[PDB]
This record gives structure tokens, sequence and C-alpha cells, in this order.
């Protein structure tokens, strides 16, 4: 009965172990890294299929998400969601400093300007695939999620204040979100074939231990106890539904790439209201620092062998939303403010390929558990609409 | 009562004087021009917020603008609008020659080919952010307004001939125009904070006098007397409404960047019919040469110290719609036809930063006063639809 | 009466002869090839006008084409269409080997990977104008038709399974297809002026004979006899309607560029059902190899003076959908698998300018005659919907 009910998640569990085993079976690499790319190809296709659906999901989710909700109420439960994104990050930043205290193993100012320049895009067509970042054309390949999310929020809320006239395109983007979420059903089945070929190509190439210690204790103790404190419901039962999304989080290593799956794992598996998931999930894929700030704060102290380092590490990953090799460049810029050499970066690249997979896993769990706290803390607002 | 009724325009007047004063207070610049960019940043954000809204306003304005109007009648009042864009330019070109007579202070052929190549875009997605211009990829960053306006006009009129089937997406773009015009309400409030920081960063760096003499006499005598001749109504009362747009025209220095504000200053402040503003304003932001041809014709004679120079100067700025540093490159190409050195251009760049602000001010007033003449000369066509 | 009924096709026939005559009248070229570009300009404008309409036609045709049809039935008549695209190619590849037997006159593996990478686009906005192809950014200018067609098919069929919710945007893209097909009426009239100036600029610059022999025998014997075998109707009567599209196929030399005209020549001239033309024509503009594989297979044997060469030549042109100079680069990659020098390519470029015009003519006829066979072999499926 277990193999019949939960069939696809047992396949992804089989894909993780088979991906490690087959990868370790073909570990002595006599072939050039060019041939490794040809081997990791079936997993590379899944990423293209997922990246395809990021843009028409993020745009359509928020536009309907802020329109379905009253402009006055949505602005209030939105501030309630900010409470989660700020508190969990504060505890994580604090946890990172204690973690290195017991077990010790482009300009800086320009990144705060590029983040503000990315928030308000110059062209929405250019925002859909090019992100702004000052270089010495500043626009470079990689979706400007921070700009599209900002426009979608103010555009979506403008439709809530429109009513009669606005009703047309709101029904359009809801049908569009339903269309893009009907394409995700097929992408979920290609995931086992993808993941096993994707992680196998990435394996064939004490700080590492420090990171996982803090990441697991935050995702299994800190975050679930925050959920149990307000909702008064078991967190593992909520975790059981989002299992098909948390396993893919390791393979994808991007919260944006897993967003189409994470959406179905909350709306279908756990049974969470669409009106709040469409409001929490897109913002959470960029604003949430729970896992990525906890990874970057530990990275700064390890190579050095306090308030200024934390703020710079936060504004780094928010500025580099879904751009390829985001963690690689952001760690360089954060070292200019502290005054540390860039020679140590040549070693963390050969260890980030497995550590970034767990970084996303905490980030995806945070947005999912965040929506669970939001739903319970906004039940009266949701009943007002019905 | 005056401070209560007209509050935001008194703030922009305060922003202009405070922008000059604070700029002159911090005039001795010990900092590198890189730091000037960081200072002019709050005004740089307003430009990104305005450029954001250009594209979804221009596309949606014309599509509904030509569909709401009868395909037979719209084609006729359109020719009536061409009468304005041709006559005012002829008088301006003539005024420029008299102005230099009393007070004397890529190829040419390729620009006429690039203009024709820009009119019909090869790809509408590429047209939304890349303009065609031959270089020795010809497509370069900067919206192809000339191509999007052309498509929107023939696409919008195709919906007027569609009727029943076409009614769906016409109601979509009208709701979309209403959405983009509901976002402009917040951008209008960021303008005082923007303008004061934007003009201050631009101040810290007899021909100049000749230009303003011709520009003021055209905008305060020539254009208002043309309005008073047909409408038989006071032009200053019409100018009083568009005050919030004319002040921003100095700061933005682009007729396209001020189009979202100019739209509200005509539809809300002066109380002009949407059906004709959506028809006159987008075309006027590119086709109108009243101020920019009057600036370029005087530029040619001053550095030289007749029919061929005027036509080449007209087709230059129409070809370079909203592309950055349009006046800088177009003045180089116009000198090849007359046979004059490019050494004189190194001096006008340090004076254009204040002169281009008044160039746009005449251009924005021309499109606004043009719509006023169009409304009065097409009252019977508008009554036919009701 | 003949000049009155069929007026525009007699003009395009006049354009072909006048284009050759005027071109041969101005054959001794004393002007640099830069001036030839300025001469071929009125035909260059038609191509921009046609390329403009490719993207909003391909996207809107398939989305409504798979939604109007039942998800179960469409998947079946789709397999019936694959029968045509596979059988006609098999006969063509076989015909090419017999044609060279009687009358004898980036990596290879990467192209099979790039084709799979193009099928699933990473970003739909980027897919609308940039195609993926590995180079040693892989994304380069030229519409990713293979990616947009794939998305449109799975997105369109997702709307058929949506019903009530999906009904909104399906009526949108059908009105949009009707809009883009109402713009094509004016482009059809610019074609005679275009073609005569476009072919004249291309003329002023035994293998050639071998190609036309096989191309004419396939398009006038093989393909029409396949039509007459199933439909039991005269093929020349069906060819008579699509005459306005077949003449333009010579001028455009691209099946995608002629798609907007080919659509009207089937829906209006021959009177074919929209539901199947919108399903056959976009796929046929890329997947069909009837003419282009017959051109490339003969190209390999001529320069050499069997199963491995045919498969590589097929996957080459499908990978290079509508990208400029597709036949030039694909012939280089196919020679690496066989092991032949690239010195022979410097001669075929000066002969492809007339041979590629007939290559498309066979490809356009194949898609048109394919739709004719599909309609007759799916009459019962079409009656089920009514
Ligand atoms: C800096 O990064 C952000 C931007 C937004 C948010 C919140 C959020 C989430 N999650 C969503 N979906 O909507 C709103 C939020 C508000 O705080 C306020 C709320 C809102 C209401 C009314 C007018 C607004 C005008 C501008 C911005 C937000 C507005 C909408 C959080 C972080
Ligand atoms: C060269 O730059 C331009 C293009 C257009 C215009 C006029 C205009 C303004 N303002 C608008 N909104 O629509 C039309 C205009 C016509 O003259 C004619 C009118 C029109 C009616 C019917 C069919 C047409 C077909 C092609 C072009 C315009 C057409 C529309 C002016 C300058
Ligand atoms: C490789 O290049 C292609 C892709 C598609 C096609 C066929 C086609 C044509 N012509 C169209 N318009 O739709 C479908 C086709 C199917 O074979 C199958 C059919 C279909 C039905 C149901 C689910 C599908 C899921 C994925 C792909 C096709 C699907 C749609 C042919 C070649
Ligand atoms: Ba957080
Ligand atoms: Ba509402
Ligand atoms: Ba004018
Ligand atoms: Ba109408
Ligand atoms: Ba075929
Ligand atoms: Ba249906
Ligand atoms: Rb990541
Ligand atoms: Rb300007
Ligand atoms: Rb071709």
């Amino acid at each position: 009965s277990f193999l019949r009910r939960n069939a696809l998640l047992l396949l992804t569990v089989l894909a993780v172990i088979l991906g490690v085993v087959l990868g370790f079976l073909l570990r002595p690499y006599p072939l050039s890294p060019r041939e490794v790319k040809y081997f990791a190809f079936p997993g590379e296709l899944l990423m293209r299929m997922l990246k395809m659906l990021i843009l028409p999901l993020i745009v359509s989710s928020l536009i309907t998400g802020l329109a379905s909700l009253d402009a006055k109420a949505s602005g209030r439960l939105g501030m309630r969601a900010v409470v989660y994104y700020m508190s969990t990050t504060i505890i994580a930043v604090v946890l990172g400093i204690i973690l290195v205290l017991i077990i010790h193993p482009k300009e800086v100012l320009d990144c705060f300007l590029d983040l503000a320049r990315n928030i308000f895009p110059s062209n929405l067509v250019s925002a859909a695939f090019r992100s702004y970042s000052t270089t010495y054309g500043q626009e470079v390949e990689g979706m400007n999620i921070l700009g599209l999310v900002v426009f979608s929020i103010v555009f979506g809320i403008a439709l809530g204040k429109m009513g009669e006239q606005g009703q047309l395109l709101v029904d359009f983007f809801n049908s569009l979100n339903e269309a893009t979420m009907k394409l995700v059903a097929i992408i979920m089945w290609y995931a086992p074939l993808g993941i096993l070929f994707l992680i196998a190509g990435k394996i064939v190439e004490m700080y590492m231990v420090t990171v996982i210690v803090g990441l697991v204790i935050h995702g299994l103790i800190v975050l679930p106890l925050i959920y149990f404190l307000i909702t008064r419901k078991n967190p593992f039962v909520f975790i059981a539904g989002i299992l098909q999304a948390l396993i893919t989080a390791l393979g994808t290593s991007s919260s944006s790439a897993t967003l189409p799956i994470t959406f179905k794992c909350l709306e279908e598996n756990n049974g969470v209201d669409k009106r709040i998931t469409r409001f929490v999930l897109p913002v959470g894929a960029t604003i949430n620092m729970d896992g990525t700030a906890l990874y970057e704060a530990v990275a700064a102290i390890f190579i050095a062998q306090i308030i200024t380092i934390s703020i710079t590490a936060t504004a780094a990953s928010i500025g580099a939303a879904g751009i390829p090799q985001a963690g690689l460049v952001t760690m360089v810029i954060v070292l200019t403010a502290v005054g540390l050499p860039t020679d140590d970066i040549t070693l963390i690249i050969a260890v980030d390929w497995l550590l970034d997979r767990f970084r996303t896993m905490v980030n995806v769990l945070g947005d999912a558990l965040g929506a669970g706290i939001v739903e319970h803390l906004s039940r009266k607002e949701l009943e007002k609409q019905d």
C-alpha cells in the first residue's frame, strides 16, 4: 500500500542513492571535464524545464495573489510575513556566530546600489532574463527575480483596487498559473531520471562539517519549534507532504528552480490555501536568508583564522537572486569590507557543490513552514473573502 | 488653500530650487566622477521607475486608442494630427535659420535606411528593448519606440475592424493601461526627491543663449498662438494643468520618460478625452521635432563659422527615439553631409546637460497643446462614438 | 476576367521576371557590395515585416490549435501527421542516394545535444529571439522556433484539459491569430515590390543541376502522387491555391518567413479547416526535411569525389530552425562525422543563393500537401467537435 500511495517520492529516494552509487562506480575519471557535461545532460534538461516555468509562475502567482486579497488586509498579512523573514534570519545570523565560537575550523557599497537598481527594473522584457550589476553593459544573463517580484506585487495590488475593470486580466493570470502548474505534473516525473544523472556528474570532479551542523540544527530544531509555537501542530506531518520538493532541492540547488514543485507539494500534498502560498512562496525564494546567510557568515570566520559582516552578507544573496554561480561572486565582494584575501575561495568551490544543495534545502523548508505559520496567523483574513 | 489644492507641484518647484542650491553648496568637487553617480542615485531610481512604465503604456495606449475609434474616422483625424506635426516643425526649422541670421554666435544615407528598418521591427520581443542602427550585431540596447508605435497603430486599427472577436484583448489593454496609470500615482510622489538629487548631480561636472531665445519664443509665442487660433481658448489655463509634467520634463530630459506623467496631467488636471490623448501622446513623443530640430539646426550654423541640412537633422532624432545620448551621436552624422569637423562636439557636451532639459520641455508642451487642438478639431468624430 | 480574379499572383509572376531582367540589366557591378545592400533594401523591408509576424503567429496558432481539438483525439491525429513527416523524408533520403549513384557530379555529438537543449527552453522571453548552440554565451540571435513550438504544443493541450478556466486565454490567442492574420493582408501587397528588389540584389554577386533534378521530381511526382493516393483528389488544383505562397517561397527562402502567407493560401484560397492548418503548418516549418535533407545528402557525396551521414544531416537543419545562414554552418558540422575538408564550402555559397530558394519551395509544398492528407485522414475527428 505504501509503494502504491507514495510512488514518486520513493523513486526520488531511489534516484539519490542510485545517483551516488553509479557516480562512485564511475568515480575514476579518465575522460576530460567536457565529457562530464555530456554525462550530466539528462539532469541538465530537467533544469531547463524548471527554469522555463520559473518566470510564468512567479509573475502569475503574485498578480492573482495580491488581487484575490483585499489591498488593506494583504498589506497587513504581508507585514506579518516580514515578521517571519526577519526573525528567522536574526536567529540564524546569531546561530552562525555561536557555531564558529565553540568549533573554530565591483565594490561593497555598489552591491547596496545594484540591489536598489534591481528592485525597480528599467524594462520588464529585459527584467525577464537580464539582471543589473555594475561592472568595470551592466545588464547580464540571468532573470531579475527581485525586479519582477517587486513589479508583480504593486501591479497585482493595483488590480485589487481596480475591481470591475481589473477582473479580466486577473482571471487570465489565474488560468495561466493553472496552465504552468499543469505542465509541472510531467516535470515531476522526469525528476528521478534527472536527479540521478545530475548529482552523479557533480560528485565526479572541517569547515564543511561546521556548516551541516548549523544547517541541520536550524532546519530540524529552530524552524520546526517556531512552527509548533504558533500553529500548535506537528511539523514533521507538514514536512512529510513537502518531501517531493525537499529531495529535488538537493538536485536543483536553487529555491527558484524548486518553486514549481514546492507549490504542488503545499497546494496538493499538505493541503494549503492557494491565496497565501502565491503570496509567501515567490518572495521567500529571494528575501529568505535562513540557510544562505548561515552558510556565508561561517565562510567569513573560517578563512579569517561583527555587525558590518552580517548586513553585507545579507544584501549579497538578495542582490544575486537566481543568477548562475551567485555564492561564488558574493563571497568575493563581502571580503573587501572585512579586508581578507581571495586566495581561500579556490578551495571552497570544490566543496560548495554538495554544501549548496543543503543550503537550498533549509531555504525551501523555511518558505514552506513560513506559509504554514502565515495561514494560521491569517485565518480570519481568509474567512473575510469567502 | 493654494498649498492644499496644488501641493505636489509646489514640492517640485521646491525641488528645482533646492536642487540648484544644494548642488551649488556642494559645487567644489574633491570626489571622482564615480562618486557623483552615487550622489545622483535617488534621481537615477526615478528614471528606472519611469522607463519601466514607458513600454506597457505606449503598447496599451495605441492598441485601445485606435480600436475605440472607427477605422475610417481615426485614419482621418490621424491625418489632422499630421497637419500639426508638419506645420509646427516647418515654422521651427524656419525660426532656427532667422535666429542664427540676426544673432550669429555610419553614413548619412544609412540613417534614412535605419529609420525605415526601425519602423518595421524584425521581432517584437527584441523591439521592446533593442533598436536597429548599422555599425561597422546592429541591434543595440534601448527601446525601439518607432517600431512598437508602428506595430501598435496597425494592430490597434485591425481590432477596430474585428469588432466581436477583437473586443476581448481591447478590454485587456485598457485594463492594462489603467493598471500602468495606477502605478504612476506613486512615481509622481517620488519625483520631488528624485529631481533634486538628479539635477544636482548634473550641475556638478553665446550659442547656449541663442538656443533658449528660440526655444522660449517658440513655446511661449509660436505654439500658444497656434492653439488660440483654432481652439479660441486661453493657452496658459491649459499650461497650468500640465505644470506637474513640464517641471518633470527638465529633470527627465526625455519626452518618453515624462509620457506617464504627461498622460495624467492631461486626463486628470486639464480634463482631456482619453480616446485622443492615447492617439496623440505616443506618436508625439517621437515624431514631434518642434524643440529638438530647433536645437540641432542652430548647432550646425554655430560650428560652421540649407534645405539639405534641415531634412537630415529631422530624420536623425526620429531614428534615435529614446536611445541614451541620442543628441550626441546624431550631431556627428549630420556633419558628414555638410562636411564639418567633429572637434567642436567636445565643447557642446558640457553645455547640453542643461540645454536638453529645455529641448524636452518644448517637445512635451507641443504634444500636450497638439492634443488640445486635435480634441477641438475632432469634437464631431468623438460625439459619433457616444 | 483572369486578370480581375487572380490579380496579386500575376503581379508576383511579373515581379519574378522583372526582378531577373532588371537584375541582368544592372549585372555589370561597378559598385562595392555595400551598395548592393542599399539596392536590395525594398525586399529587405518585406523580410522584416514577415519576421515580425512569425513569433505572434507560431505561438497563437498552436495554443488554439491543440485546445480546439480534444486532448485524446489531437494526440492521435498528431501521430497521423508524424507518419507524413517520417515517410516523405525516408523516400527523399533514399531518392538522394539514387540521384548521385546514376549522375555523379562545435562537434557532431554536440548538435544532437543542442537540439535537445533547444527543445526545452530555459526562458521563454529568451526563446522568442535567442537560440541555444554550443560555442568555444551559447545563446545567439535568431528565434528558437523549436523551443516555442514545443512549449506551445504542451501549453495548448493543457488548456484543452482545463475547459472552463482555460476558455479565457484560448479566445485571446484566437483573436490574436486573427489580428496577426489581418496584418498579413497588407504584407501580401508589398511582396511584388519586395521580391523584384530582393531577388535582383541576390543575382548580382554540374552539382547545381543534380539538386534541381531531384527537387522537382520530389515536388512534382513523389509528393503529389502521395496526395492522390489517399485524398483521391487532383493535386494541381490544390497547388493552384497555394501559388501566392510558392512564388514568395523563392523570394523569402525560409519556410517560417512564408508561414503567414502559406496560412492565408490554405485557409482562404484552397479552403482548408483552420483547426488542422494551425496544427500542421508550424511543426512542418521546422520538422519537415523533404527538401532540405535532399539538398544536404547530395552535397556530401559531390565533395567526397551511408546510414551515419543521413541521420546527422537530418538533426542538423532541425537544430538550425530559422537562424540566418543555417545551411552554411550545418554543412561544416556534417563533414566532421564523414571526415571531409571544409575547402569545398567556399564554392557552394556562390550557388546556394538560387538553390536555397527551391529548397524552401519543396518544404512549403510539403507542409501544404501534408495538411491536405491530414484533413482527409481526420475528417471524422473534425466532425466530432461540431
Ligand atoms: C522588500 O521586499 C518585500 C516586498 C514585499 C513584502 C510583502 C510581501 C511578502 N511576502 C508581499 N507579497 O506583498 C507585500 C508585502 C509588504 O510588506 C507590503 C504590501 C504592500 C501593500 C500596499 C502597498 C504596497 C506598496 C509598495 C510595496 C508593498 C505594498 C505587499 C515583503 C518583502
Ligand atoms: C509615420 O509616422 C506616423 C504614423 C501614424 C500617424 C497617425 C497617428 C498619429 N498621431 C496615429 N495614431 O494613427 C494613424 C496616423 C495616420 O496618419 C494614418 C492612420 C491609418 C489609418 C488606416 C490605416 C493605416 C495603415 C498604415 C498606417 C497608418 C494608418 C493611423 C502619424 C505619423
Ligand atoms: C518532436 O516534434 C514533434 C512534436 C509534436 C508533433 C505532433 C504535432 C504535429 N505536427 C502536434 N501539433 O502536436 C502533437 C504531436 C504529437 O506527436 C503528439 C501530441 C501530444 C499529445 C498529448 C501529450 C503530448 C505530450 C508531449 C508531446 C506531445 C503530446 C501533440 C510532431 C513532432
Ligand atoms: Ba528569513
Ligand atoms: Ba477584488
Ligand atoms: Ba511637430
Ligand atoms: Ba469597435
Ligand atoms: Ba517530412
Ligand atoms: Ba475544450
Ligand atoms: Rb542557490
Ligand atoms: Rb531627449
Ligand atoms: Rb532556409
